[PDB]
């Protein structure tokens, strides 16, 4: 195909790990996360809470954040935060440029045009059938002006290749039931859906009354 | 009440922190536990296996598991394995005494009478919400001569009481859909049913793919 032009408005990405001098951004996609999933009520999260309890373990052992950035130019290529990663990059061919008027809420340092996108938290589960670890994905957000363009599906790839390199034996997360187009890409990949599996959750002052049954 | 006489068939129970040396007895466990769940084609489990993924991080920071032990005698009362763990005990009346023939594969010692009858496996999860971690309950099993009597319920309990001596803010589990003895002692608890939730699980040659896409 004889393609001389770049394409146009091209988006460079990059999926690295989060680290301490996220955290503010992180609180800021959970934030528009709350709003996002009409769940602003439980939003209670503080940046010293997300600080106090996201490090307490190395990347990959516990909560481990891969946040997406995203750029009008590629990004020029600090030692990484594991011995066991190194950043993803891809080129995207947009239709029309992005609008973004928070970017400045989500830019850090702002001198280089990179700005945060989109997030996924997860952390090793376990298979006591495989006596092996595996990931499971908790959250996974793409702001609005980035929706609809395939982020979120390269995060959740960016957690399937990590359990690849690490051996783990499976890589799980949730979808709501009528969300009919994540459950066809999701069975179009070979992800399997649990179909008689519930979650069940105590929390709050039911959880909390567990502190006098002895 | 005049009740001079001890109850007939006491049984005593002990909840404490599995270490390295009950690997043995976590294998045996989980094999009886895939019989049981009719899902014996998936278990490959091996001693060797447990031994080098459950015990990575220390009690709670990660894979953590509480194991149940019997007695037909009051248990004796080594440091324990966390800081933050001390065992729960509780005196239960049997109607009829319990039949084990397997009690030889699953008695650390044997010479005191104390029996491995069950096990919960459970790691942090993180509520991004509330910027707090959480305990996911990955699995909980009885085995055949102790179910019935209460035993699943206190191993779930360990782990909801582990949760707010921590500060945590959630505790999770799944229940089957048709499992409706189960549900129904879950709302009774205060526990909620995420009914839209729906999980989903990459493993095998589906997760084996994503080695090759870049």
């Amino acid at each position: 195909a004889p393609l001389i032009s770049p394409i146009g408005h091209p988006m460079f990405s990059r999926i690295r790990l989060a680290t301490p001098s996220d955290v503010p951004f992180i609180h800021k996609l959970i934030h528009q996360m709350a709003v996002f999933e009409r769940l602003t009520h439980l939003f209670s999260a503080t940046e010293s809470g997300l600080a106090s309890t996201l490090f307490t373990s190395r990347p990959f052992q516990s909560f481990t954040v891969f946040l997406l950035e995203v750029s009008r130019s590629p990004f020029p290529a600090t030692s990484s935060p594991s011995p066991d990663f190194t950043p993803f990059f891809k080129t995207h061919n947009l239709d029309l440029p992005i609008d973004d008027p928070e970017s400045y809420n989500f830019s850090p340092d702002m001198l280089n045009d990179v700005v945060v996108a989109g997030f996924v938290l997860f952390f090793p589960n376990y298979s006591s059938f495989l006596s092996k670890p595996g990931f499971y994905i908790e959250d996974i957000f793409v702001r609005e002006p980035y929706r609809r363009k395939g982020f979120g599906s390269m995060l959740l790839t960016a957690v399937a290749k990590q359990a690849v390199k690490m051996g783990y034996g499976r890589v799980e997360w949730v979808v709501l039931d009528w969300n009919v187009n994540a459950i066809k890409f999701y069975e179009q990949m070979g992800a399997q859906i649990l179909q008689e599996w519930r979650v069940c959750r105590l929390t709050g002052d039911a959880l909390e009354a567990f502190d006098q049954v002895n």
